[PDB]
């Protein structure tokens, strides 16, 4: 019956704050102007930061936890990823999607993270994953709101039934029209493929995000066919292009007049540090290009950009622990965002910019919001980056759904001293 | 009331002649044997050179004099400077328009400049300039023949009602249709809207002059679409390509595929070497290419190729005196045309292929033509080139539009001497 978030630090704003909670939802923010007593129903932030949830605006919950099944990737590339998905979506159950969806998303609550979108392949005749993802989404509501893409992995066109496949998955429910230009047989079945999916968006009021020039090709532009027709909609807010890791090997004047209708269209952009470094630049010898969208350039120019996991241990991607401040690490490293400022207003990436590539309507830490919220053990985003923290408590509905109690590391010198790794 | 210009030298041709004028036509040109004497009526070319008036196939009257209003294009780019432009496009007026437009027109004037194509914005729904520049085409046809092109500046597909206000500047009375397929929001608007502005040409009888792939990038191609349409349509004569810097950053093989296509269609080719230098390569660091189109392939294949200054102290350019020999001097410095014979030739640049390019009917020293025609202080093309020698005078239906008394130089030595930079 928790009735506030005392001693807390908010992004952005100097001093300590108040966070009264009434009904489940957020009634008041007040300044303190010292430290605040703790007391029963007060929930002690302890100066650490308080921030609305972490959001994973981009992984694949229907592949999750099958890397190796039934072979290993060797090339580490998007081709070859999709070659061994296929051989393990043959074997699918509907058991088996919810119990490795399932594993995920309780790693992720654990990372305080309240909003999932999830792409599920729907190059599928049977819809076996979608079916299972499904129920899942209505199993893990009281802790996660989870979006569901209808992400027609091998083509729209370029499948059998692909197109036909796909709004079935959107009359089942899916929240989100996917596609993947890049990997249609031709440039022409691309193009199309954006034409049918904005139709069907419409035709079903939905939110679009487009796997979107995931290749090393200079010349995979279907990005500003995505932009284009979000414009011509209307419908920035919501529409997203995920990676665009083309767009790393573009050349500078076309992405100069790329960027004023980016910018115009006010679509959505994510960017996958872990998994685009991995699998991009795979065809370069030496030098090796990095791979990640021009994040930096869209931070600068007003594009709301966002980062995701995509994957956790799958055909794509060995590793991972679902955790949004080591995806942020990699992302800042990779995306030479290592300013100061940069690295604490990191925290954007993994937080409100993605909410806004979720198009959510209830979020963040104000008055009338649902009391959805997480405490880190950090003084700022710098900090939490750096240490890359854990979530200390993550409240949702102003009931507390998540909590860690951090490690404790002692070394023994002349006398026993702790550690925290703070300056 | 003259009746001949004696003493001339023509390009081309060796010794003086005599050119006979008779009711503000060129009656007749007859060779010379040696030096004829001056007399009342008579206008001494003194064996300088004659030669039909220069010409500005490419200029922006609408924009000129607006250098920092009301701020600086800091980048130096073609897209910050449409961003720039579209600041000081939505503070025009009438007569502000108009005094601009006629302050350069007068240095043009005073540059034997007698044949003008000013492009004029018409993404603008007041088409406030294009209002101004018609009535400014009627003040100045005494002294040059100005035409208008609609020039779509933001798009045609790209920009609200774009097509129906291109059509409606038609319908007003610009002479030419402008677009700008590299600036719409994508190739396949860039490619439609070519055809669009075909048929409006074709409806309306009218030229066509694109800012066609000005942008460093070498999959912008739509000058082969230019080319394709004209061809099609038989309209080669009456169609330009204004810019297609882009192919200087084309491969080889794809440029002389491209090459057949050029000269069989007929089409013209404008470059503006002031403006390309100073846009073009800003998005390389170091080395930087020089951004001009292959005007030296096209000059050897045959194919139809001028130089315009493009713009006069405004946001693509803060300098220019509207000067074609120093036009003519930066492109053949940067094109490499530094040959005895390609220099000399040069007048060919901003002359003849510039005449051809605006599809006029009555240019060039020849019996019956008007007599249009104007006397550098020099010996040949090369002479006139390398000393950037100013109009002695401009004749136009026979009479005397302007002059210049040629300054004078005196070095102070063991005894005054004249200094005139001859050999
Ligand atoms: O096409 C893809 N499928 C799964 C992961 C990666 O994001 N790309
Ligand atoms: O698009 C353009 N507008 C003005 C000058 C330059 O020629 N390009
Ligand atoms: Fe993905
Ligand atoms: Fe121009």
């Amino acid at each position: 019956a928790l009735q506030t978030i005392i001693n807390a630090r908010l992004p952005g704003e100097e001093g300590l704050w108040q966070i009264h909670l009434q009904d489940g939802k957020i009634s008041a923010i007040d300044a303190q102007s010292g430290v605040m007593p703790i007391t029963e129903n007060s929930l002690d932030a302890e100066q650490g930061l308080v921030i609305p949830p972490f959001v994973e605006p981009h992984i694949h919950l229907d592949t999750t936890q099958t890397a190796g099944q039934p072979n290993w990737n060797q090339s580490g590339t998007l081709f070859e990823g999709i070659e061994r998905w296929a051989e393990r979506k043959a074997l699918l159950t509907h058991d088996d999607v919810k119990q490795r969806a399932w594993q995920t998303l309780k790693w992720q609550i654990a990372n305080g993270i309240q909003h999932v979108r999830t792409h599920v392949d729907v190059s599928d005749a049977t819809l076996t994953a979608l079916k299972a993802m499904l129920e899942v989404k209505q199993e893990v509501a009281p802790w996660i709101d989870l979006q569901i893409v209808a992400f027609p992995q091998e083509g729209i066109l370029s499948y059998p039934n692909g197109e036909a496949l796909l709004e079935e998955a959107l009359r089942l429910g899916a929240d989100v029209v996917g596609a993947i230009p890049h990997f249609e047989f031709t440039r022409e079945y691309g193009v199309e493929s954006l034409h049918k999916t904005f139709a069907l968006a419409q035709k079903y009021d939905r939110l679009i995000d487009v796997h979107c020039d995931e290749i090393d090709d200079e010349q995979s532009r279907f990005v500003e066919t995505v932009a284009a027709l979000a414009h011509h909609e209307g419908m920035g807010a919501r529409v997203t292009a995920s990676h665009t890791t083309a767009m790393h090997s573009y050349n500078g004047a076309y992405t100069s007049r790329l960027f004023r209708l980016l910018k115009m269209s006010g679509i959505n952009f994510v960017a996958n540090p872990l998994v685009n470094i991995h699998l991009q630049g795979r065809f370069d010898t030496y030098p090796k290009r990095r791979g990640i969208t021009r994040v930096k350039e869209m931070l600068e120019s007003g594009i709301n950009v966002c980062f995701g996991h995509d994957d956790v241990f799958d055909p794509w991607y060995p590793l991972g622990t679902a955790n949004m401040l080591q995806v942020l690490h990699m992302g800042l490293h990779v995306c030479q965002l290592m300013g100061y400022g940069q690295i604490n207003d990191g925290l954007n990436l993994i937080t409100h910019h993605s909410a806004r590539t979720l198009n959510l309507q209830d979020y963040g830490i104000a008055a009338g919001n649902s009391a959805n919220l997480i405490i880190l053990p950090a003084e700022n985003g710098f900090d939490a980056l750096r240490r890359q923290v854990p979530v200390r408590y993550s409240v949702r509905g102003g009931k507390v759904i998540a909590s860690t109690q951090p490690a404790q590391t002692t070394v023994y010198l002349e006398q026993p001293e702790a550690i925290d790794y703070k300056r």
